[PDB]
DNA sequence: GGATTACACCCAAGACACCAGGCACGAGACAGCAAAAAACAACGAAAACGGCCAC
C-alpha cells in the first residue's frame, strides 16, 4: 500500500490491524462501524496518523443518528472523559 | 334408776360428674364405554473476530 501508486483504498478490519503495522500511505480515513473498545480506534486513526505523519490526515466517522450508534459515540465520549478528567483534572 | 332429753352413728336416697360410645360431621379419596385414527400447538437458540499453537 505505502509503495505502490495503484491500490489506492483497502479495508483493514481495525482489530487485527493495528498491532504497529506502517501504512503512512494513507491520508484519509473512514470509520464505518462503531467499536466497543475506545482505543481500538486511535490505533485505527493512527494507521494514517504516524508520528510525522507526510501529509494531512482526515477522520471521517460514520453514525445512523438515532439508533445504538448515537449510545455507544456518547458511551466513547464518557469512557474518553474518565480518562480525560482521571488523568486530567479531578474537578471534571 | 331409767327414761325422757339429747346427740352420735350411719345408711339410704340423693346428686354431680364421669366414662364411653354413639352420631353426626367432615373432609379425604375417589372415580367414573372400550376399541380404533387423525388432525393438532406446544413442549423448544451463545455473536463474532483475533492471536495464537498444532495441523
Amino acid at each position: 500500500f505505502n509503495n505502490d501508486p495503484s491500490y489506492n483504498v483497502f479495508l483493514l478490519t481495525t482489530r487485527v490491524g493495528g498491532l504497529g503495522v506502517n501504512l503512512t500511505g494513507a491520508n484519509r480515513v473512514i470509520i464505518y462501524d462503531p467499536d466497543w473498545n475506545p482505543s481500538t480506534d486511535v490505533q485505527a486513526r493512527e494507521r494514517a496518523w504516524r508520528l510525522g505523519q507526510k501529509k494531512d490526515v482526515t477522520i471521517y466517522r460514520l453514525m445512523i443518528a438515532g439508533s445504538i450508534e448515537e449510545k455507544i459515540y456518547h458511551r466513547q465520549i464518557f469512557k474518553q472523559f474518565l480518562t480525560n478528567k482521571i488523568l486530567k483534572d479531578p474537578k471534571q
